[PDB]
């Protein structure tokens, strides 16, 4: 999938994926 909303905040990871 491809990320939908990413954290500027570490974990800079994603937080919700776009199916």
């Amino acid at each position: 999938a491809r990320c939908c909303l990413v954290m500027p905040v570490p974990p800079f990871a994603c937080v919700k994926f776009c199916s």
